[PDB]
């Protein structure tokens, strides 16, 4: 059988971070010749992607954030992969960005890799757990395939 | 049938960003006791990877990007995947960074992964798609691997 | 048979990275409702993970990087994954992170992720090799899936 998977992302849309609030992943068509849904045997929901197969799952995230540090200086951001409701993040699946306290302009990209069980019903999110300032997600990734 | 992959990098030649050229990609055979390619049918072409084989493919990328701040502050850069020729780029697939406007000496890590539905022929390449400056990038890879 | 895997992090102490010190990654279990190792024929050793099957294994660290400025001005790091002693560095496998030399206070995200044949026996981990000033590793994680 083939392994499940799903790719879940925001190519076009920038948001703002907000504290436990699932960033928004609208699309699943990443081929610009055969534009198609990459999902088998998962369910891209709108802000992250439901298991529907138990198994062992590597799950990434790609976030580029930008920190213009207006209207303060730094900004901040950590997120989480997380597992059902937004507090309930995974150990392992944390990455976090700052700017410099001078200046302006930085754009940062941050992605992280985990290995982890899954379950049917488990919805997986990209979740910001601390913020400082305004914190533009100027686009975001998540992919999740079953490793057999 | 073990799954089709293939890993082309840039460990030694810092090569400067220019608009909708592929980066260089000349070594696909990272084991240092056992060095050999790691290439399963899929070519390495020295920009990129062909695929052979039609199948559901993770694609990453890791660049490490130099933006000094000579000779315009600040540099910056918009990356992608493309598929074919060079201006069909991948939604999902992009990344940017940009540096402060005050200082130099910033170098930056980005790192993507998407999935994929690919076909027989798709040439699969890390393309520079905006450029402020001259970015340079110090190192890049691409990993592809069939999920079946 | 289900792929070799496994995945080891440190997600609540940060460390100061050392020239060929390997990062220590004490913890397995990253599901927060069913915490359990995720670990499949290979081994954690507390500082990376052993490879028990030979095969080809797609591995990726993600490494969250404070970089404040203090004690000098500009701190930098370059890193690699290692293959047995910690200078039996991987080409493919570098990132490097360097700090503004004007004002304080960054945090970057660095990630990489290669394909790579490996044998019983193989013992990978991150590994520091070039550093500027002191480098605050806030979280680290490698993952290691076997393609079969
Ligand atoms: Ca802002
Ligand atoms: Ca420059
Ligand atoms: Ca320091």
């Amino acid at each position: 059988t083939l392994p499940a998977f799903g790719f879940a992302f925001n190519a076009s849309a920038p948001q703002f971070a907000s504290l436990f609030t699932p960033l928004l992943l609208p699309s699943v068509s990443p081929n610009p010749n055969i534009t198609v849904p990459v999902i088998n045997d998962t369910v891209s929901v709108g802000d992250g992607i439901r298991i529907l197969r138990a198994g062992i799952y590597q799950i990434s995230y790609t976030l580029t954030i930008s920190l213009d540090n207006s209207p303060v200086a730094p900004e901040a951001g950590r997120f989480f992969l997380s597992l059902g409701t937004p507090a309930n993040i995974i150990p392992g699946s944390g990455t976090a960005v700052r700017s410099n306290v001078i200046g302006t302009g930085e754009v940062d990209v941050s992605s992280g890799v985990i290995l982890i069980n899954l379950n049917p019903g488990d919805l997986i999110r990209i979740v910001p757990v601390e913020l400082i300032g305004t914190v533009d997600i100027r686009a975001a990734a998540l992919t999740v395939a079953q490793i057999s």
